[PDB]
């Protein structure tokens, strides 16, 4: 034929990356799939190809134990975790903690929460202004997961605002000092709340887990109790919020797919799968450590290195998804790493899908003329190597439905 070559170098975790990371991710899969990142907190490797990410998630040589950084002999002297969360642990501890809490997020248990969710969603849709510009993140995307997780756990939703500040400090790329403060406040708050729970119990998870703790220290230590609370609280809001944000923006930017869902509202399940694929809310999985030398797409990652798996990146891999940049809500897809894979698979996957489906299906039913109240390039993203997430979303809700 006849051709010319275009080069284009994209910012990785600075500048434009926060605005739109996908072109950066797309260059990575094709030319640099296993990439050492000189972050100012030392090297952290990034895997961007689907196959590779998938295999890594079940590769037993890839531990959640930070002591793999330190030489063999120093592993005894040090704690297994910064905080005894199951997401930061390998089996057998992980197994024990996940088994405790498993039943409480069972598929069908979450399914019967759906009417409650739908109520909460409608409650805000009944209460939002018809003409003004509203922030959809803080007034809608935030609320639904926060409120739901709080009612589930037994947290006074009076404190929504309080802990969510500390929560977004831990999730965003904050100074190491800033995060310590937040964890201390979270830990401190949750310790106090659990104490107040010894005096007066409810039906919710914390009450239940508290009893298991007190009655069988080997099943759940006090520290594991608090840390388990920190995790469900945090994974409570800071993930679904961005499924709802990203999922909404996707429809606003793709009038054709918006159209499809308006004519067949039952496409909502299929759509939520596509949103999670198309703009994955958890962009990179939390850090994994090499327990020993590994090799992916022909690149060795030494023993004792940190490793992020590129979730947002991998779900746009052509090798897995035909035409991966097309937003197609009609897809009947399987696999997809947005929720993880293997023994650490998202505990709230079903809950999250329900929140997504209701939050978005209801919003687009109740408000046909919903529109961005700003330019696409005016929207601001949180700087986080863990969530792809909007800070705010100015929109006009427009009139309601007849
Ligand atoms: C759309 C929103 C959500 C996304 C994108 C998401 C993503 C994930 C991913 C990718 C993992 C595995 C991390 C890894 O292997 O490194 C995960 C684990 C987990 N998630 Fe979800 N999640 C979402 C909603 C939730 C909700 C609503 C809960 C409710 C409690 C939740 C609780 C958990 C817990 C406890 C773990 C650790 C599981 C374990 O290690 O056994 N997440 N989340
Ligand atoms: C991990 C390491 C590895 C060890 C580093 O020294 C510090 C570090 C921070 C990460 C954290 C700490 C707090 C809890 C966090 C923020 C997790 C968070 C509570 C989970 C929410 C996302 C998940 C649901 C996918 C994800 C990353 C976790």
């Amino acid at each position: 034929a006849l051709t010319t070559t275009g080069t284009e170098q994209h910012d990785l975790f600075s500048g434009t990356f926060w605005q739109n990371p996908h072109p950066a991710y797309a260059a990575l899969r094709a030319e640099d799939p296993v990439r050492k990142l000189a972050l100012p907190d030392g090297p952290v490797w990034l895997l961007t190809r689907y196959a590779d990410v998938r295999e890594a998630f079940v590769d037993p040589r890839l531990s959640k134990d930070w002591r793999h950084t330190l030489p063999e002999d120093q592993r005894a002297d040090m704690p297994a975790t910064p905080t005894p969360m199951m997401i930061l642990m390998d089996p057998p501890d992980h197994t024990r903690l996940r088994k405790l809490v498993g039943r409480s997020f069972a598929v069908r248990r979450m399914n019967e929460l759906e009417p409650r969710i739908t109520e909460i969603a409608d409650g805000l849709l009944a209460g939002l202004p018809t003409d003004g510009p509203v922030d959809l993140m803080r007034e809608y995307a935030f609320q639904i997961p926060v409120q739901v997780i709080c009612e589930l756990l037994g947290v006074p939703a009076e404190d929504r605002d309080d802990f969510s500040a500390w929560s977004s400090v831990l999730v965003d790329d904050s100074p190491a000092d800033d995060k310590n403060a937040a964890m201390g406040k979270l830990h401190g708050y949750l310790s106090d709340l659990l104490e107040r729970k010894r005096t007066e119990p409810d039906d919710a998870l914390l009450s239940s887990l508290l009893a298991v703790s007190d009655e069988d220290g080997d099943r759940l230590s006090q520290e594991e109790l608090v840390a388990m609370a920190m995790l469900l609280l945090i994974a409570g809001h800071e993930t679904t919020v961005n499924l709802i944000g990203n999922g909404v923006l996707a429809l606003l930017t793709h009038p054709d797919q918006r159209k499809l869902l308006a004519e067949d509202p039952s496409l909502i399940s299929s759509a939520v799968e596509e949103f999670l694929r198309f703009d994955s809310p958890v962009s990179q999985a939390p850090i994994r450590f090499t327990a020993e030398d590994v090799t992916y797409s022909g690149v060795t990652i030494p023993a004792g290195e940190m490793v992020m798996l590129g979730l947002a990146a991998a779900n746009r891999d052509a090798d897995w998804m035909p035409e991966p940049d097309r937003l197609d809500i009609t897809r009947d897809a399987s696999g997809g790493v947005f929720f993880g894979h293997g023994i650490h698979f998202c505990l709230g996957a079903q809950l999250a899908r329900l929140e997504g489906r209701v939050a978005i299906g209801r919003l687009f039913a109740d408000r046909p003329e919903l529109a961005l109240a700003v330019g696409l390039d005016e929207l601001v993203y949180r700087e986080s190597t863990l969530v792809r997430g909007l800070s705010r979303m100015p929109v006009t809700m427009g009139p309601r439905s007849a």
